């Protein structure tokens, strides 16, 4: 894609990135709320740091989901640059249609960025949203991404939960 992404920033600055899993020593404790009619997702390929899934999907093989990804960055890291380039990933999605590059946000005292829009996948319109939180810690910068994704016709269901996830998720270093 044409837009500069967090992945590009990590590459172009020789920053080491490693995945983080629940219980890793020295990692922050991050708990997502589980709204009514949603259920916890365990850690998996599709949900690296777990997430939540909607239990009454229109398509049981394609339910609304909000997944967490937690990475650990070490090296010469500017946390503000992670947030500056957070919009690139979504803006590079096939057929992405947005309402700007998002806006600044916070979570647990840590700076963040959130944006959303629609995109096309396999001839189906989807709603997507992403909140990125930078979590500077002992000798590293952790990056949390909360990725919401659902079919267009389930936008309201998705974003009602995403608003709760984006606001009530707790971060304890």
């Amino acid at each position: 894609g044409p837009n500069y992404t967090i992945a590009d920033y990590i590459r172009d600055n020789h920053i080491q990135e490693t995945p983080v899993h629940h219980g890793d020593p020295g990692s922050p404790t991050i708990d997502l709320p589980v709204p009514d009619d949603w259920r916890l997702l365990p850690e998996s390929s599709r949900a690296p740091y777990g997430g939540i899934v909607y239990t009454q999907p229109a398509d049981p093989n394609d339910p609304p989901t909000i997944v967490a990804i937690l990475s650990k960055l070490t090296g010469d890291i500017d946390p503000a640059k992670v947030l500056q380039f957070a919009p690139g990933e979504l803006k590079n999605l096939p057929g992405f249609q947005g309402s700007g590059d998002g806006s600044a946000a916070t979570l647990g005292g840590f700076s963040a960025w959130q944006l959303g829009g629609s995109y096309s996948k396999n001839g189906k319109l989807r709603t997507v949203a992403q909140k990125t939180v930078v979590i500077p810690s002992q000798g590293a910068v952790f990056v949390l991404q909360l990725n919401a994704d659902a079919l267009d016709d389930e936008t309201m269901t998705l974003m009602d939960a995403a608003n709760v996830i984006d606001e009530q998720t707790t971060i304890t270093p």
